[PDB]
DNA sequence: TCTCACACT
DNA sequence: AGTGTGAG
């Protein structure tokens, strides 16, 4: 009863930009705009491999992962950007650029944690209180929430798209008690407010469009976030879990997408987040371990606690590059002269990031695959890095991994390489 | 057929 | 440390 805790002790967002490099791309070059297009790498094996896709697009059955030439097969006029190569690999600059640009409009809101390229979470536990005490207990007009769904509802006792999400919001905001500053309710809807005026600040000051979750945790705002994708946010709260996660898969939470959440259907014979709550917390560290079990048992009830971590930036800067099937890497100037190319992109960037962020990378880590493994990493191994040289990384990371080539013969390479990574790690203030 | 974070040991 | 999972 009064000894129950319920996770609702603060308001988490996630704002997820939509199909975000077609949205870089299109606002470089207007005549993408609003077209069925896609953002290719690599234009020579197949038309290049599509790593994101516009709305337009997606009507047409064209996904991630798909060929090109197959996304053609589907969509005939589907429309391309390529990704950047530079130094025979692709290139992602422009697009981590674009994504600083939309962190530190969010910075200006609230303190973030950068979770991907594309989205960061933000604790508006603070600003929401703020912002109710400056609103006075007076009400919150649905003009503030424009682009605000309300899982869940319409409920209870139009076949438009837009009239159901205000009869939603309308039920809603109808229910809310106004003067009470510590209701979860009215703090998650103030969130809201206060969210649709960070995403409109995105909109205006980039050009870009995003969608966004409302709830009490990081792993209800993810899910939020993308029920309502492109353009809208939702707002999940406490009471709509029950009813949501009672036909939800378990593969849709967060973490839960993989083997883990595979054994969690197995072994206990469900398939929806809801069919958790009948376990007790002990059955269910017995299954999966003590963390993720008293993770799973809360989780279920839409209680988490994982904080909003305050960090904008990367923790490691890496360049990485595939050479599967017949062009694996089999001499000795040809791995020395792809470590020289991973080498100089890293430098480039690490340079950039030492200027820009006050900061130094300390660990230089090379990872490669050799041809018949079919594990991801071969080996991995670390160095010193002490300075920011291209020469004197990629002759570094040969010297770590040189031991791997199993040929008498000094010259040729075997197994022959199907991988390069080097990652800068280990930062120090500077 | 290119990235980045984090748990385990 | 090095290996692996999970995700964007
Ligand atoms: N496997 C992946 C997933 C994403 N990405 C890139 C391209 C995406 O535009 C960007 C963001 O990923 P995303 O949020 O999963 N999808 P995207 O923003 O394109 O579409 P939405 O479904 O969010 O509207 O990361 C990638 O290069 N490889
Ligand atoms: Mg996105
Ligand atoms: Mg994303």
């Amino acid at each position: 009863g009064p000894h129950m805790a319920t996770g609702q002790d603060r308001v988490v967002a996630l704002v997820d930009m939509d199909c975000f490099f077609v949205q870089v791309e299109q606002r470089q070059n207007p005549h993408l705009r609003n077209k069925p297009c896609a953002v290719v790498q690599y234009k020579s094996w197949k038309g290049g491999g599509i790593i994101a896709v516009s709305y337009e697009a997606r009507a047409f059955g064209v996904t991630r992962s798909m060929w090109a030439d197959d996304a053609k097969k589907l969509c005939p006029d589907l429309l391309l950007a390529q990704v950047r190569e530079s130094r025979g690999k692709a290139n992602l600059t422009k697009y981590r650029e674009a994504s600083v640009e939309v962190m530190e409009i969010m910075s200006r809101f609230a303190v973030i944690e950068r979770a991907s390229i594309d989205e960061a979470y933000v604790d508006l536990t603070s600003a929401v209180q703020e912002r109710l005490q400056k609103l006075q207990g007076q009400p919150i007009s649905a003009d503030l929430l424009p682009s605000t769904y309300i899982e869940g509802l319409p409920q209870g006792p139009t076949v438009q798209k837009e009239g159901m999400r205000k009869q939603g919001l309308f039920q809603w905001l109808d229910s809310l008690q106004i003067d009470n500053l510590t209701s979860p309710d009215l703090q998650l809807t103030v969130g809201a407010v206060i969210v649709e005026e960070m995403r409109a600040a995105i909109e205006r000051e980039t050009g870009f469009q995003c969608s966004a979750g409302i709830s009490h945790n990081k792993v209800l705002a993810k899910l939020a976030c993308g029920l309502n994708k492109p353009n809208r946010q939702t707002l999940v709260s406490h009471g709509s879990v029950p009813q949501l996660f009672s036909q939800m898969p378990i593969r849709k939470i967060r973490s839960l997408g993989g083997k883990l959440g595979a054994s969690v259907i197995e072994i206990l014979g469900i398939e929806y987040m809801g069919e958790l709550t009948q376990f007790t917390e002990s059955q269910l560290q017995s299954h999966f371990g003590e963390k993720n079990g008293s993770w799973l048992y809360a989780m279920c009830r839409g209680i988490e606690h994982d904080p909003v971590k305050p960090r904008q930036l990367p923790k490691t800067i890496g360049c990485s590059k595939n050479f599967p099937g017949k062009t694996a890497l089999a001499t000795r100037e040809q791995v020395q002269w792809w470590l020289l190319q991973l080498a100089q992109e890293l430098e480039e960037r690490l340079t950039k990031d030492r200027n820009d962020n006050d900061r130094v990378a300390t660990q230089l880590v090379v990872s490669i695959r050799v041809q018949g493994d079919k594990r991801l990493s071969s080996l991995r191994r670390c160095c010193a890095l002490t300075r920011y040289d291209a020469h004197k990384m990629s002759h570094d990371a040969f010297t770590v991994i040189k031991n791997c080539n199993t040929s008498g013969i000094q010259t040729e390479w075997s197994p022959p390489l199907t991988m390069l990574f080097l990652c800068a790690t280990k930062f120090s203030a500077s």
